[PDB]
Order: structure tokens, then C-alpha cells, then sequence
């Protein structure tokens, strides 16, 4: 039992992110020309390419050009932007003078890294939108090249958050106020339908304010209801497994965690099966610990700031599975969320505690704080034994481990995959998308002694620390993979690109839609 | 109110533990020649004893004498093991080949120590049973020594332990499929009756199973519920003061330290009172803290881990008190477990709460990670203050102190004790029953000053940690003994020797015994 | 000056490097047959290998089988051993008995991992090696396996080290009495000749001697006679540049590390040309950080324990190099020690000075323990500028930082390389030696902003530890790199591999034979 008012905060929330739409829309120069007649959208244009693509010829044909942007051209760093006024130019806000940033994207690129560099394009986007004079106004964004997938998130992910609690915005619904509209102008018609890449963007969005939201307006609660209000709009099944009945059930993992918790832990599995007969079936496991607070085995406050993040597994893979309905992927797929909040109280599982897990294996907990791998272990065997359907392909998700940074840093998600062919194919997909990734150690024979225990099947920590942590967490969510499962496992431990310092990056939904694209 | 599926396994759990029968039997080489007629009970055998017991002409006559054990004999190590392959020796498993296993025991033992060195023989006997083929099968055990009362604990307590839950054994009541009947034969016929030595094996192996529980089977209700069919079964009498009755009937101390958790706290006391005169009225007292997460002052994850072992002196005491039952020995006991969890919550006592001791005594609490002391306090004075008797000896034994290690090891429980005669006599019982002790500085008018308080009659916690922790500890209990009680007090602090890398040791039972049969 | 008896204390220590000889001798079944005519060498054999290949026919026809032998391999564990005594069986020793130790090695190996398993050969017998008898026996090893090179080098890692101060071994120059003669035995004349294989094992045992040694034995200038020795003995060059010149010459990142100490830095660089034709030029550079307190960055003791380690990337590229001289490998070599202690001191670099590098750029001291990167700068620029050829390659080896365990683990060397081909070859290398090692992310525009400095060029120091932290010392390093170079680059992190509860492993000697064999 809530307080009313809290209540109707929730409700309201939820309906926010249930009703999304995007702040980005897409067309092309030509199209723009034909539209807008040479008339800029507002008193803001923003110019971004690579030094080469700046000096195209076709640039001076934009309609903003003229002496000082070409001289902005000339003095703007490569990373940096740069900004004149242009007096006299037609806009549809009535500005006397009209801004123009233009913005330099390098070219040097690492084989492990998007050729495109959209992390720089956000970046540039980002800076250039924070000279915006005026609320509710539409930005022309000119982008000079034509990865039109990858500038599509890029630019989704740029400027301030939709997520917004600043001047009043919690009487709104945590809408933010201050988000500009951003039509985003490719050289050329775009290789991927504006449509689509509307919806591509809007995931992102959606992903980042799912991963934004402070815990106590998106819980297990919540984000269950925000799931099934897409399954009720766009006409998929959903299965929600709640609180005492996941004990009951045998779940023992994704209950042990989530019971301490005010809100009950759910498994939440959606199911969509496309019109036509499915390049592959596959399923989706996202680590949706709404807030990790460590358990009993307590993290300090340094550590636990930011712990709102620790969903943003389960958001990335619930944002991926709405592109595949919206865009009519050909790909059949389950998306399970696990989801609990690793909460303290009398009724926390225990460092000591023996869980028996849905997969029948028994797990000794050393520490509380492991939570991910447990509610993951569940996840993927409820995926693997449990469906209409025995996936191809099996995916998780997790904001996993803090050996990820270490390892693979906070722009690479860590790959740990079973098979070579798998991880190539999600390895492209990041490179294409943007949303890149890197592999870790797959070695099983190695892994497997550091979860040695006395009295249960397995511990839930590895021994030494220091023996390929990223790697580690991976193998213990294969031990609870059904023997029915022959497919392809691909962990993805999305720990640090799932956030930076102005906060979620909506990380994961791309990096899908483009793996199932080339399925 | 539990899950039906929780509650259907703590049931199967007490069960186990009260139908509890040991896998170990005993008896002697002329009545085992007699009844075995020189065929092996399976295809191991095991022979262990001193450098020069194992040369002793008599060793010749055992039945799976030949060379290459012989051999065996001159090439295993001091401390170590070293097996051999006899070929077409009679055995009941049919076994081509019988593996025989010799260990040598070291006669090295310092005057602190049980001369027959138990604690190797233990180590030896184990390693001999992880090169055991088959399940269900019977390893003959040939013993050198005659000291049979040690030997039948260290026995007991050796090889792989009755509790388990790694493959499926959850669905058995966590009782082990991996332990083998073990067949121990002595020299000559053992001084003590070879049904007494199971007794002691049993009340080993029962103590081990309640320690190496985790939390989550073993709780402040199901060990209440254990003592409970234990005393229908035998026919001894059991009195429980359960939750906020504790605090109406003033039992401050032990209702604050449990009324955080799931499962309210419980004074449950024991009583037996032989058929003859006895020799001495003993009241038990043991800390039993189901688990100790420190409350309030919360433990790290390093520190917490293992915590289910701080209920291992209510076990010893209660699984003493069985034996005791079990033989029928000649001595009044009470036994009173001191059962809580100490846990962390909205209810949680404070470092800084004042408590009203069942002493009527007021208790400042500095640290709430102090709570054993406490919960003997009220266990102390209930026994010294509310039985039908007073007691000539009250016994307390408690996982207590970290400085327990750090002063007397991981072998030697130490002894705080209010008289030289009593003292004497425990480490007598230690060194015969191998369950060794070691004295503490005995000297209240250094340790009272410790415990100063400006609000309350005393702290909880020695204002300088270094000024004979494992002491003041002790101190701080016999604070809280009845004026009524004019006898020797024994405080055994067991913190580390209940356990070791393989889990718990059973350590404690068959220390009692010994105790209480030479009264 | 030191004491008279601790200098000739470390010039018979230096002998013992110099004159070391291996204990192995590698044969096969055929010419073992031949000239032991069925006789063993002593009373011990060790027989290894598959569950499948111990069960092949041909191990029928070895000269120690018999029904108990064929039972053993039926009783042995995966990844265990298993003993049994054969009566008068003919051996050198005349022992009555002789005793047959079975190991079973694992068919399971991921793909990153060598297929035979050699990390579980050495294991095998270092357990069967446990069983021996006397001192100076030779122990006949029969593998099953025709892996020769990766088995070479398992069995040389394996039993008790060459390097011991037990029992009086101090008085022979740290020589230990207790290393066993062992006598390899393949199932066929092995792919690669057996005085090459000797060469091989000499070099792993050697890099296990000298990473073994305490730094009391091992210095920076022990370490420069031995390599000194060698260069007399075998004929390459040997350039010294010591202490104060370092820092006249501008090799000013060595020179502060290591100034503080009472042994002097050295930069040793070693040349090899090998006869005729011109060939693959490779550069290796090792950090021989002797040992690494810290500096005024002082390591915890926890911490400091086992960093006489520090040299292991030293030790492997200086034992690389000797295996190619010995055998005469077509590559045409330089070998860079970059020797120092990390020492604290008044004359301690400090956690704010600047560094001219001998590269000509500025490091800012951030963090004094990161002080192989540092060295390693000057190494490289050394390697890349200052040699009468420029290199193809450069191989720089370290045991750099703790983020490699965390990232790729205790067996896996993290590979940070600037061609993907390079890579692939260094891998192939790892999987073929079974000194196996595993990518790190390659991503410089990522890492380098990490470095960024107010008054110097760069720092020392990640600002931000959890963003691929294998990754950025290897880039801080190529920052280094002399412009006249154009080549690859590949920088092994080994800092866990070198080592395990034992000691040394001797890892990387082998890694770069089978890299320069390939080329
Ligand atoms: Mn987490
Ligand atoms: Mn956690
Ligand atoms: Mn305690
Ligand atoms: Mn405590
Ligand atoms: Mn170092
Ligand atoms: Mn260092």
C-alpha cells in the first residue's frame, strides 16, 4: 500500500514512457529543399562532417552557406565546433540572425571502432544544441555523411535527457521541457527509411529514460506495467511471473534476490512471431535490477550512486524486441525481463544462504552483491526450457560487472560467446551500429574452478578475483542454460556504455535491430 | 507466512535432522575376523596408525596384509597417505583389485595436545575416502590406536559431510548421497561399548549437519522445532519462550539482539534429570545465532560469509545434551539455546540503545556485532535464576570472539573459568576427547573496568579491543549470573574450531561427554 | 660496496645462471626400447594422457604395463593421478618395486586454449613427481600425446624448481638437491629434434630461475652479468648503458624510475644476426623491473609480496633470445632489458615530477608504481630509433598491470597489438607453445584522452582506471614508439601468466620461438 499521490506520480510515469514519441525526425537535402524552400526551421543550424566531407563542393549549395561558415569551416578543431551568425537568412522563427555550428568528425578510426565515429557526432550535436536560444523550436541538423544508421542513434542519444525532473517538469510526467525538435538532414535519401529510423530512435529514447529514471518511479512494478501497456498497444503476449509465485514455481534465483524488496520481483517474458516464416528464432535475457544496493553484502554510498542503472540490460533488450515489432523484423523472438531490486531487510537472501535455481542446480551465495548472475541463471534456463518454441540463439544482457570497464572499457561491451560465428555477427552489428562491442576470454575450462563449492553445485563468486572477471559472471549464467539448448550464447555485458556523465546513452537496442537485420 | 514450497522443505529439513543416524560403526579385529571370516566389507580398505604401530608382528595378521602394503607401510610420509593394489583379496563388493590406503600418524604431541594426535587422524581417513570407486559402499577402517573415544569423533567427523545439496540432494532433505558407511576396527575390544562410540559419532555428525546448514534451512524455528521432535522422541522436556513474550517476561537482552528478523528469537531450554542420584547438577548455555550479519553495525561481505556457523555452541551444547540422553549418564542438565538472528532492518536494536537484561542489569550498546555476549546474559541468568534447580556448574559455549583465533588458534576453544579445579578438569576432557582447549586470562578486576558506561550499568563493548578480548567477553557474561549461583562457571569460546576449510567440525559434543563422565 | 660474502654470494649466484643446464631429455617409445632394452631408469614411471589414448593398444606394449596398471586407468580421476606398485619389474635402481603413477589429461579445450592441455600435463607430474623416492633418480615420463613443443615446455614448468635456498642449498649457489632427472617419452620420434626440444626447456627453466630469485640475489646488476655471461659464451653483442649515463644520454624515463635504488638502472640491448641472407627484423624489449615496491606510490605489503616477479617480461624476451641463438633461428634480433628497482628513497621520482622520455616528450609523474610503462617508453624508443637497423617488429613483454588478470586471467597474456595480422600470428603462437595469451581492445582515439596533462605531454596515468586498463598502458607505451618506425607493434601483458602458488612458470621463452618459427 502506496500513498495516493505517489500512486498517481507512478501512473502517470508510466503512461510517459508507454506513450514515447521522439523528439528526431529524417529526411534529405533534396526533399528539404523541396519542403522548406530554402527557409531554415528555426534561428539554429547545425553543420557536421569530416574534414574532407566540410570542403565537398555540394556543401556551398546548402542554404545557409556563405563566407563566414566557410570561414568557420577553416578555424573549427577536429572534436570541436565552431559558430558564426548569419544576418538576413529566412527562417521560420523570425530571427534576425541565424547561428550556424559547424562541426569537425575525425576520420581516424580503429578496426575495433565505427568508421563513422557517431560518438563524436553525439558529442558535437550535444555542444552545438546547447547554444539553442528558444524553447520548442526545430533545429536543422546538415550531416554530411550517410551511415545513416548509426547518425540516427547518435543523434537520438544527443542533447538533453526526455527524462527531466528540473522547473517543475514532475507536474509533467518527468517530460522534459527543454528538448529541442531535431530534423536531421542526410546528403542523400536515406539507404534506411526515415520511418524506420524514427523508430530506431525512438528506442534509443525510450532505452535512456527507462535507464534515467530514479528507482522510485521506474520499479519492478513499473517497468512491468510499461511492458505490458506496449503489449497491449502493439498486440504481443506478454507473461508475467510475480513475487511468491516465483518461489512456488521453482525460481528460486530471481526470487532469493527481489524478496527483501518493497516491490516483488517479476519474469516478465513478451513473445512476438512475426507474419511468415522466421530467419531464426531467438531469445532475449536482460538483467532488470531496478536498483542494486548490494544486498546484505552492502555497497558503500560512492559505489551505490548511479546503481539506478543496473536495468539497463533488460531496458536495452525491451527497446530492441519494440523496434522488431514495430519494423516488422523477420525474426521470431523472446524477450524475458528479470526483474528485481537487490534490496536490505529482514527478509534478504543471505551470504550463506543455498538457492535452488529453476535449472535444478543449487547455488552457494558468498556474496549478495553477485545478484546479476543469479536472476540471469533463471532468465536464460525459463528462455531455454520453458517456451513454446527452443531459440537458436540465446542473448543476455547485463549491466554485469565492474571488470567490464576494466577490461573492455566504456565505450566496448564485453562479449563472452560460445561460438566464433556468433560473436563475428555481433561484433559487425556493434561497428555498423555504432553501439560497438569487444570480445572477452571464452574459456570454460578455466572459468568453471573458481565456482567451486563445499555443500551446493556451485558458488555464486569466483575465488580469485583476478582470473578474467568479465569472463567468469559469463560462464555462470551458461551453467543454468537448458541441456535442450544447442544455439549459440552470446553474453553481453553492457556495465559502462549504458552511461556516461550526462547520463543513460540507450545503448543496446541498436546494436539488436542491426544484429537481426543481418540474420 | 512462508511459500508453500519454503515451508515443505524446512519440514523435510527437521525431519532429517531428528531422524539423524550416523554412518559409522565400530568394533575390534578378533569379533570382525569372527564375523567377516577375512572378506573385506568393498574394494577399500584403510589402515592407519604410528610409525611404530604400523610395524607391530600383530599388523601381519590383518587380512589384507601382504608385500606391497608392506611396502606401503616404508614409503608413506609422516602426516600423509600412500596406497596400494592388492590383487584376488576376498571382498563383498567382488572387486578385482582391493586399494588399500595406509596412513601414518605422527606420536608429536605437545603437553597442550591429545596424544593420539586425532585431529591427522582425521586428515588421513579422509584423504583415504576421496579415492573411494562406488556410492553406498562400507570402507573397513583398521585403527592402531585403543583410544577409542577420540577416535570415534575424529572418525565421525572426517571424509564427506551428511550434508549436502549439490546434485539433487535438495529433493532428498539434504542428506548426502557421497558418504560411505565407515566400519571402524580397533585392536581389542573398545573400553568404551561399541553402541556408546555411535552415540558420540552421531552426536559428531548431528552437530556438524545444524552448523554446515545454511541460514535459510536452519533457523531460529526449525532448530527450535529439531529440539522439539528430539524430546518427544526421547522423552526430556522442553520449555520455549518465543518472540515478544521475551520482552514481556523481561528477556531484554536476547529479544533486542533477534526482533529484527524474520523468525523471532527463542530462549528454548532443555531438562533431563537421570533415573538414579546424580553426581552433579550442569546447566548448558549456547549461543545460537542462526546468523550473525552483525546488525546495525553491519559486516563486510568477507566477514559475513560463514556466519551460519555462529549457532555452532548451541549445537555443541544441544547435541551433548542428546549424547548425554542417548547413555543415560548420571548428571542433571539443563540445556538452554540461545536462539536468534541477528539482523538488519527497520526494528534493528541501535548502537546506542539501552536494554534491560533479564539481570534486571542495564546494557549501553556500542556495537550491535557484540550480540553473543548479550544473548548469553539473559541465557546465563534464566539458567542460574528461573529452573526448578540450581546449578553446581553452568557451562556456556559460544562462537564469540574474533580474538579467540588470534589467542588459542583454530584447534584450541578457549576456557574462561571462574576456578583452577573446574578449569583443570575441562582441559582434561579436551585433551582425552581430542576436542582440545586452552586457558584466557582469568581476571574480572582488569576487564570490568572495560566496560564503563556513563548511562547504563555497562557497555557491550571493551572501550580498548586490545586488553584480553576472549577475557572480557567472558566477563561480560558472568556480569549477568544470578547471586543465587554460588558455583564454577566455564566459558568456552568455540569460534574457530567448530569449523575448518571443509566446513564444521563438530566440535564440542564429545568434549561434554568426557567432561561429564568423569564428574 | 657491499659485504665481501654477499659478493661472492651473488657472483656464484650469476654462475649458476649462466652454467644452467636442464634437467629434461626428450625420446621416443621406439629408440627407448632401443637402448633401455625394457630396463626403466628407476623406481618410478609416469604415465600421461587422454582418456581415449590411455586406453590405445600401443600402451599395452609399454615396458611397465600390467593388469594393476590397466586397473589404475580405470580408478584415475579426469585430471587426476593415480599410483600403483609393480613387483619385480627390471629398473636401474634394482628397487623391488616399482611404482607407476597414471595421469588422465582432459580431451575439453576451448578455442582459445591449446588442444593437448599442456597446463594440466604439468600438473600431472608435478603430483606423480611427488612420489619419488631418493634425490638424483631419473624418472621416466611416457606422454601420449605428440604435441612435442607445448609438452616440451609443460614438463620443464613442472615438479619442483631449480631455483631453492632449503636446506643449505645457499652454499650451492641456490642449485636445488631436490630436482628429479626426467626422461620424456613420445609415442613417435618427435616433429622437432630432441637437443632443440632440450634448448627449449633449458630457456623455460632458466626465465623460472631467474623470475624465482629473490631480488637479494637477482639485481640489476646480476641480472647484467648474466646476460653478460651468456653473450661471452654463446657470441652476441652486448651493449650496456648504465646508471648517471642514462640520464646524460636522455633516457630519462629509466634513469628516474630506477635512481633511487642502491643498484644502478641499466638499458642492456643484445644483437643477433644470423648467417646469410637478410631476414625478418624483430625487436623485443622487457620490463625488468627487478623488484616493484611502489616508489613514494607505496604498495600495501599484501601487495608488495611476489613483485620480484616484476622482471618476468625481461626474463621471457632474454630466454627467447638465447633459444634463438642456441638454435640458430633465421630472425634477425634485438633484445632490450629495461632494468630498474622501483626503490623508495631521497633520490625517489616523485608523484609530480616530469620526466623528459628519451623520445624527446614529457611525462608527468601521477603515480610512481606505474613505472613499466615509463621504462618500457624508453626501451621502445631505444628499439625503434637508436639501433644500426630499424625493426619489422617490435615485441614489448611486461608484467604490467593488474587489470590483466582481470581482463584475460592467470593463464592468458593480454595482447595489445596495432595489426590485426600480427595479432592473429602472436595467438596462433600462444595456442601452438601453450603459452596462450588473448586480445585486449585496440582502440587509441579512445585511450588517449585518458593521458591528457596540464604542463607535460602526457601523464603516467589513466584519469579514469575503469576504461581498458590493459588497453592504455600498452598505448601509453606506442606514444614512444620513434616516427622511423612503421611496423608492428604488439605488447604482451603478462603479469599473472609468469607466476602460480608454486613460483615461476617460465612463460613466454617458448611463445616467441614458436612466433619466430612461423614468420
Ligand atoms: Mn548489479
Ligand atoms: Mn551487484
Ligand atoms: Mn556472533
Ligand atoms: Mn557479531
Ligand atoms: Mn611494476
Ligand atoms: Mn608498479
Amino acid at each position: 500500500t502506496l500513498p495516493k499521490a505517489e500512486a498517481k506520480e507512478l501512473s502517470a510515469f508510466v503512461q510517459s514512457c508507454v506513450e514515447y514519441k521522439t523528439n528526431v525526425c529524417f529526411t534529405d537535402v533534396a526533399a528539404y529543399e523541396s519542403n522548406q524552400k530554402g527557409v531554415l526551421s528555426s534561428g539554429l543550424a547545425v553543420l557536421v562532417g569530416t574534414h574532407k566531407q566540410l570542403r565537398d563542393p555540394a556543401v556551398q549549395r546548402l542554404p545557409f552557406y556563405n563566407p563566414a561558415v566557410a570561414e568557420a569551416i577553416e578555424r573549427v578543431k577536429e572534436g570541436g565546433t565552431y559558430g558564426v551568425l548569419v544576418e538576413g537568412l529566412a527562417n521560420a522563427a523570425g530571427s534576425k540572425f541565424v547561428r550556424v555550428v559547424v562541426g569537425e568528425v575525425p576520420t581516424k578510426a580503429s578496426r575495433n571502432n565505427c568508421p563513422a565515429r557517431p560518438d563524436v557526432v553525439t558529442a558535437l550535436v550535444t555542444a552545438a544544441l546547447d547554444e539553442v536560444k528558444e524553447p520548442n523550436t526545430t533545429v536543422d541538423v546538415f550531416v554530411l555523411s550517410n551511415a545513416v544508421l548509426p547518425i540516427a542513434a547518435a543523434v537520438a542519444r544527443c542533447g538533453k535527457h526526455n527524462f527531466s525532473a528540473k522547473d517543475g517538469a514532475a507536474a509533467a510526467a518527468y517530460n522534459s521541457g527543454k528538448v529541442s525538435r531535431l530534423q536531421v538532414v542526410f546528403p542523400e535519401p536515406p539507404a534506411i527509411p526515415p520511418k524506420d529510423l524514427e523508430a530506431v530512435a525512438t528506442s534509443t529514447q525510450l532505452c535512456q529514460r527507462l535507464v534515467d529514471a530514479p528507482p522510485n518511479l521506474l520499479t519492478t512494478a513499473t517497468f512491468t506495467e510499461i511492458a505490458q501497456g506496449y503489449a497491449k498497444a502493439l498486440g504481443f503476449d506478454v507473461d508475467v511471473i510475480c513475487g511468491d509465485d516465483l518461489c512456488e514455481r521453482g525460481y528460486g534465483g530471481i526470487y532469493s534476490v527481489g524478496k527483501a524488496a518493497f516491490e516483488a520481483p517479476r519474469l516478465v517474458t513478451l513473445l512476438y512471431t512475426p507474419k511468415g516464416t522466421p530467419v531464426k528464432k531467438v531469445s532475449l535475457v536482460g538483467k532488470g535490477i531496478v536498483y542494486d544496493c548490494g544486498g546484505l553484502a552492502l555497497k558503500p554510498a560512492d559505489y551505490m550512486k548511479l546503481m539506478k542503472h543496473d536495468m539497463g540490460g533488460a531496458a536495452a533488450v525491451f527497446c530492441g524486441f519494440l523496434t522488431a515489432v514495430r519494423l516488422q523484423q523477420p525474426v521470431q523472438l523472446s524477450c524475458t525481463l528479470c526483474l528485481a531490486e537487490n534490496a536490505i531487510g529482514p527478509k534478504s537472501y543471505r551470504n550463506d544462504d543455498i538457492i535452488v535455481m529453476k535449472s535444478g542446480k543449487t547455488v552457494e551465495v558468498i556474496n549478495t552483491d553477485a545478484e546479476g548472475r543469479i536472476v540471469l541463471g533463471d532468465g536464460v534456463f525459463h528462455a531455454t526450457n520453458e517456451l513454446s518454441f527452443t531459440p537458436d540463439v540465446v542473448i543476455d544482457m547485463a549491466t554485469l560487472t565492474g571488470a567490464q570497464g576494466i577490461a573492455t572499457g566504456r565505450h566496448h561491451a564485453g562479449l563472452y560467446v560460445n561460438e566464433e560465428g556468433a560473436e563475428a555477427a555481433m561484433l559487425r552489428a556493434g561497428r555498423e551500429s555504432g553501439e560497438t562491442c569487444f570480445p572477452v576470454l571464452y574459456c570454460p575450462e578455466y572459468h568453471e574452478p573458481e565456482f567451486k563449492s563445499n555443500h551446493a553445485d556451485m558458488t555464486n563468486l569466483m575465488e580469485r578475483r583476478d582470473n578474467a572477471g568479465v569472463s567468469c559472471a559469463g560462464y555462470f549464467i551458461t551453467t543454468h542454460l537448458s541441456p535442450k539448448f544447442t544455439g549459440a550464447h552470446i553474453h553481453v555485458d553492457l556495465a559502462y556504455p549504458v552511461f556516461n556523465s550526462n547520463g543513460a546513452t540507450g545503448f543496446g537496442p541498436a546494436l539488436l535491430t542491426e544484429y537481426f537485420r543481418k540474420l
